[PDB]
DNA sequence: ACGCGCTACACTAAAAGGGCCCTTAATTCGATCGACTAAGAAAGGGCCCTTTATCGATCGACTG
């Protein structure tokens, strides 16, 4: 990633790899939570080409499930990991979200 | 092997998504204007009390 292993604890060095884990297992779900600036969506923006982070909550079933106009299928489709990021901001404009 | 079948453009209709925007029906309040709620009000009014008259009762000089 970029990160110094020595300058850091061991456990610290076991939540870095839990924070790679969703880009090696199938349909991983996991939720983070934690102060500013620890680093949070840096490894979910430049560190990795399959994946996308979602930025302003704005997400709707339609573009990032399935688009029943244009019958194409969502964010989910060909990304390994989606980052949602700031959580307090995700709202969905259809409740079946 | 030059006429022939495919591959490109506007109107009409249907779906769905997504602003979205108005609604509303929930909210706050926020005066507020009654609404009492005492606190002291003052007029008024009501109450009390010592005033004169008299009716004895008596106790007086005075008096014959």
């Amino acid at each position: 990633i970029g990160m110094e292993p020595a300058s850091l604890k061991e456990d610290v060095q076991w939540h870095l790899l839990a924070r790679m884990v969703p880009f090696v297992e199938n349909n991983y779900n996991v939720c983070e939570l934690g102060p500013r600036g620890t680093g949070k969506s840096h490894i979910y923006k430049e560190c990795s080409p399959n994946s996308i982070l979602v930025s302003g909550g704005q997400t709707t079933v339609a573009n990032l499930f399935y688009n029943m106009s244009s019958r194409r299928i969502g964010l989910v489709g060909l990304w390994d990991v989606v980052a949602f990021d700031q959580v307090a901001g995700i709202s969905f404009k259809d409740k079946d979200g």
